[PDB]
């Protein structure tokens, strides 16, 4: 844990890099941090809490999750692989855009699920209404990925992020069904397989939701399941020197780091 700092360092050194880490326990309890309370951009990782906004409405009655949302070609943007697929159709449904925007970061089914919730005001209200003050929505994809330098708009930090997903995933955000569904989404990611679930154990239970965005930023948020232990983690990183391979690698190595240092225990 002085190890888990210092090998941190060490990757941000040699790969002009900073990485933000939060690990928390299951109440939210800090359990290890590096530049925690640093913001970073989102990107992506907001995909999984949007998710979790919309099983919340679902859970209340607010929205139905087979309730089909039509859209034309103009909600197709740059990353909408299930969008373009169901463009034909004319429709999504709710939970179909809401599996895409997780399991596939997909941007159009994401924007769609903005349209119906009330836009990033309604989404930062969401973040707010789970007790977390800092996560802040101000664009739709893919503008709010533009990562601009000390822009605070669409940021988190590390701790607030592991927050809310502790929140969502074993703190009584949702009902049980709900809180199995996103969690089996996330397990089923099908974005994440070189980035930190490659540097965890293949033991462990993982599942986590990854971000890309412009200016070198690279993020994976989740749990993950060692044994009988469950923990909630952010990793937001900015290399803007890295090529996309080496970014994917770094988070596979901050993997590795809280690897050795929840082994220890």
């Amino acid at each position: 844990k002085l190890t888990f700092k210092t090998d941190l360092e060490k990757l941000e050194r040699e790969k002009a890099a900073q990485i933000g880490v939060a690990i928390v326990d299951p109440q939210g309890e800090i359990v290890a941090g590096h530049r925690m309370a640093q913001r970073f951009a989102m990107c992506s990782t907001f995909k999984f809490p949007l998710a979790a906004l919309v099983f919340e409405r679902i859970d209340s009655g607010t929205e139905r999750g087979d309730r089909k949302l039509s859209y034309g070609p103009d909600m197709i943007v740059e990353w909408s692989p299930a969008t373009e697929r169901f463009l034909a159709s004319g429709h999504m449904t709710v939970l179909e855009a809401a599996q895409a925007a997780v399991q596939l970061s997909d941007n159009g089914a994401t924007n769609l699920l903005l349209r119906e919730i009330g836009g990033p005001a309604a989404m930062t209200q969401y973040f707010r209404k789970i007790g977390d003050s800092v996560s802040r929505l101000d664009r739709k994809e893919p503008e709010m990925s533009d990562n601009t330098p000390g822009d605070l708009r669409d940021t988190t930090t590390p701790i607030a992020m592991a927050r809310t997903v502790a929140k969502v995933l074993y703190g009584g955000a949702l009902t049980s069904t709900s809180t199995h569904t996103i969690e089996r989404w996330l397990i089923g990611n099908q974005t994440g397989d070189a980035t930190l679930r490659a540097g965890f154990p293949k033991d462990w239970v993982v599942g986590e939701k990854t971000g890309t965005c412009a200016n070198g930023g690279r993020n994976d948020i989740g749990f993950f399941k060692a044994q009988e232990r469950d923990y909630a983690v952010a990793v937001y990183t900015t290399a803007p020197k890295l090529s996309a391979v080496e970014r994917d690698e770094l988070v596979a190595s901050v993997g590795q780091v809280i690897t050795q240092l929840i082994l220890s225990t």
